[PDB]
């Protein structure tokens, strides 16, 4: 389990973009997003840096928790 806080993920629709970004990178990933806390939980064989790099490129720079 890796977890990020995503300050820019400020609504449901940003959350969709975050989730689709991750799923396009790794179709086997599990992703949970919570707009109330701006927290994103990911299960993936990829590294936290690879996930973050993708999220950054999408305009949702995260901080790993």
């Amino acid at each position: 389990g890796m977890q990020f806080h995503i300050d820019d993920m400020t609504c449901g629709g940003c959350a969709s973009t975050v989730k689709k970004t991750i799923l396009t990178l790794d179709a086997n990933a599990t992703v949970r997003t919570d707009p109330a806390t701006r927290l994103v939980d990911v299960e993936t064989s990829l590294s936290a840096e690879q996930i973050a790099a993708a999220l950054q490129k999408a305009g949702f720079p995260p901080r790993e928790r």
